[PDB]
């Protein structure tokens, strides 16, 4: 349940500037999504407005993939950067 991946998305918020955030989280038995959950919740939007994931390393780059067994410690590892239009 735990890599420190902090992502770079541009967030739906009041207008502020692009939204990086910090999210430890990862894919519980259950799915990958809660790690996006975490991105979307942080910018007070509605989970769907965040949504890439791309591995930094070996694995270059990459989409906000279903499940993933990748949920292991790593820092750099999978970046996501998402716009959706949503906002609460």
């Amino acid at each position: 349940k735990q890599k420190v991946l902090p992502v770079f998305y541009f967030a739906r918020e009041p207008h502020s500037k692009p939204i990086k955030f910090l999210v430890s989280v990862s894919k519980e038995n259950s799915t990958a999504s809660e790690v996006l959950d975490s991105l979307s919740q942080s910018v007070h939007v509605k989970p769907e407005n965040l949504r890439l994931a791309e591995v930094i390393k070996n694995r270059f780059h990459r989409v906000f993939l279903p499940s993933h067994s990748l949920d292991t410690v790593s820092p750099s590892d999978t970046l996501l950067c998402f716009e959706l239009l949503s906002s609460e």
